[PDB]
This record gives structure tokens, sequence and C-alpha cells, in this order.
DNA sequence: TCAGACTTCTCCAC
DNA sequence: TCTGACTCCTGTGG
DNA sequence: AGGAGTCAGA
DNA sequence: AGAAGTCTGA
């Protein structure tokens, strides 16, 4: 549980509202009881040209990977321990993507108790839409009324 | 003048280099002194439907405009006196367009001795070729080398 | 003349 | 099985 | 920016 | 994001 500056997540909260991203999404898996995975992200996207910046918030943040595709280079951080400790001090200080940000924690969350029981899985799913509906949602697949048609077995 | 949060200017400043930019033209004029004008400009580009976002910083920084471009809503503000004061308390909190922020501040301060012989007036010309430089610069057109080729014919 | 108010354009960086 | 590191693609919003 | 995938080690 | 412009009034 790394603490953060809070001048650094006011700068990081501005870069995050504009070229940041909170994504949440789920993923076919036929290995898991539901035949689907949940997977939250924090993502950061900046031309590879200033891949350098991204490297720089590798180290500020302590933990996040940084990979390149293209003309253009993504910070990634999809660890759930670390991201739910690091949303939660960053949160405060977003103006746009507060909503999602609120959202995924929640989720996070409700993480365990959502592999016992279906129906607390389609209400994650659920809570998931509330995340694509804020983005701007254009390639979006798996939702949680495609769980719902696979769940009917 | 008028002060800023830091507060405030933390998170603008992530924004602008987020999403913001930072601009310095020389645009044709042929009813002017050396036939160019110099219009120095800070920008923070967005979403129209998210336009509140851009209609709270006309209140927050008291100064500057916004305008619809299709579905892409602008904030500008080029009036030279509150711009100078603006980006003086932005810069030390600019990493990707810190470089560009004080060359515009640089513009500005040599601006009334730029009227002047059209030596100095090019020198600032170059000026602005080195924000632009910084800038990812697309379709520029007219740079310190065309004011050059105009005031060499006269 | 001039300087600020308004719009149009276009690609790549998200 | 279940998590995270890794790549790829599309379409506007800068 | 917002997703869609894949794959291996644990 | 980063330019290209027009149009008013003082
Ligand atoms: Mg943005
Ligand atoms: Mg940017
Ligand atoms: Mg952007």
């Amino acid at each position: 549980n790394t603490k953060y500056n809070k001048e650094f997540l006011l700068y990081l909260a501005g870069f995050v509202d504009s070229d940041g991203s909170i994504i949440a999404q789920i993923k076919p898996n036929q290995s898991v009881k539901f035949k689907h995975r949940l997977q939250l992200t924090f993502d950061v996207t900046q031309k590879t040209q200033r891949r350098w910046f991204l490297d720089k918030l590798v180290d500020e943040i302590g933990v996040g990977y940084v990979a390149d595709s293209g003309s253009v280079s993504k910070y990634r951080l999809s660890e759930i321990k670390p991201l739910h400790n690091f949303l939660t001090q960053l949160q405060p200080f977003l103006k746009l993507k507060q909503k999602q940000a609120n959202l995924v924690l929640k989720i996070i969350e409700q993480l365990p108790s959502a592999k016992e029981s279906p129906d607390k899985f389609l209400e994650v799913c659920t809570w998931v839409d509330q995340i694509a509906a804020l983005n701007d949602s254009k390639t979006r697949k798996t939702t949680s009324e495609t769980v719902r048609a696979v769940l009917d077995s």
C-alpha cells in the first residue's frame, strides 16, 4: 500500500481525464465457473515518441507496465490489489472519469463475493455496463446480457 | 492580476498536457505594419458533449471563450495580457508543454519592441518556428521564412 | 491599423 | 482454474 | 481511447 | 491538437 503524493495525483488526474482511460470489461473464459472473466483496467495512452512519459509513470506509481503497438504506447494497470489502492487515492481528484473510478472500486470490493452465486455475478456484470455507458463504447461486444444467454444452461 | 489556485493549476496542467494545446501563429495581415499579425494562443480541445467542462474554464480562469466546431468544442485564450499572467502560473506544472509555454511568455515580453525594426520583428518570427517545432505541426503554412521573403522584397 | 471575437480545416493520437 | 503480462484493432476526439 | 483478443506460469 | 482563416469596432 504505497501512498502517493497529492500534487502528483492532481496532475495525473488531469492527464487521466484527458488521455487516460478507466476500462472494465468481460472476457470469455471457458475455464472459469461462469464461462466469463472480469477485467479491470487503468489505461494511459500516448504516442510512442513520448513513451518516456509513460515510463516515468511506472516508477512514480511503482506497479504497472508499458506496451507498444505501432505509433502508440500504453501504460496498463490490471493488477487488482494495487489498482484499488491507487484509484482510491486518485478518485477524489477526477472530474470526468470519476464516476467510472468509483464503479471499478465497487466491483473490486465485491469481487470475491461475486464468484459464489450467478445472480451476484450478473449484478457485477451490470455494474460493468455502467462503465462502458459513461465511456465512448464503440467496439464493445461481451456485455451482461451476453452472460445471461450463456447462464441459461 | 488574477491569482489561481495551485490545485486548479495542477489539475489543468495535466489536462493541458493531455488534450490541451499551446499555439504560436504568424497570420497574413495586409493592413498591418509588416503585412503580418502575431497571434499567440492557448487552447483546450474537448468533446461538445462535455462542453460544460470548458464552460467552467471561462469562470475559473476569468477570461477566454468557448466555441463549437461540429462535435468538437474549444476553449481559446488569445488576449495577450491575461494570457501572460496565466501561462506564467501554469508553466511550473507543465511537463510535455513547458517548453512551448515559456517561449510564448518570451514572445509576449518582447512584443512591443518587435514592432520596431524588421530584424527585431523577424527574430521573434523565428521564435514562433521554435514553438511550432515542439508542437506536432502538420498543417503549418506561414513561417518566419515567409516573412523574410516579403520584407526582403520591399 | 490593430487586436480581440468568431469560424473552418485535417490528420494522428488517442 | 485464475491471475497477470502481452498483442491487436477500430473509430472518433483531440 | 476502448475495447477486443491470446498465452503461460502459478 | 494545431493550425488555417474572416470580421468587426475603436
Ligand atoms: Mg480526453
Ligand atoms: Mg496529448
Ligand atoms: Mg487526446
